[PDB]
């Protein structure tokens, strides 16, 4: 019902990409968090992981996180939601190699996050040129 | 394909000025191109000083000849932006740290683009 906020941990999905674990934040260039591509909203997040990366991503792209074991669900649901039996073979690949590393680093990374206070997390795990 | 990588490209992003980029392996899923079908993505990181990178339609790449090409791809954009709102955004002059960075992307693309392939990958890609 309300618009995340900057510290709001999300889920987001990119194509080619498992259910990512994420952070709302602002863009360090543009000074927003949310926009309009003007009907259809995105918000600017950082992806939990070693590498620092970040990315304007649309609101039906991002679900609220509230710890790994959604990431079942999210991948049933896009398992039975694939249109094709070539990406259902994709989906059903176990992640693997670099990619997971840097996914169960982003899920141990977000997991702290959620334990602690909003005005905490953003301190901690904000990317901060340095 | 119409790109290979270590091709120098400018890259169109909603709020972003046009933006000087080279085609890269994505460092997890391994690939520099991929079908979201028949709509091709290709990889990019953009130069800068912080490395960012994203997976970007084909529509919104333009091969990279020099800076000289950025004000005919930002009037061009304007004629197309799908809203008012939209193409008076595109027409207010960069400024601030985005400016600054955009202008370390396009002293890093010019100097890349002035040299072999195989030598702006071993440089450039982080």
């Amino acid at each position: 019902l309300l618009k995340y906020n900057v510290g709001d941990l999300v889920w987001s999905k990119v194509s080619g990409y498992p259910w990512w674990p994420c952070m709302v934040s602002a863009d360090p260039l543009l000074h927003s968090y949310t926009k309009l591509k003007k009907s259809a909203r995105q918000y600017h997040v950082q992806f939990f992981g070693d590498a620092p990366e970040r990315a304007w991503i649309f609101e039906k792209s991002l679900v609220a996180f509230e710890g790994e074991g959604q990431f079942e669900k999210l991948c049933q649901e896009s398992a039975k939601q694939a249109p094709t039996k070539a990406e259902k073979i994709k989906l059903l690949k176990p992640i693997s190699g670099k990619l997971r590393a840097q996914w169960e680093m982003g899920i141990v990374q977000a997991e702290e996050a959620a334990s602690m206070s909003v005005e905490e997390r953003k301190a901690k795990f904000t990317f901060l040129y340095v």
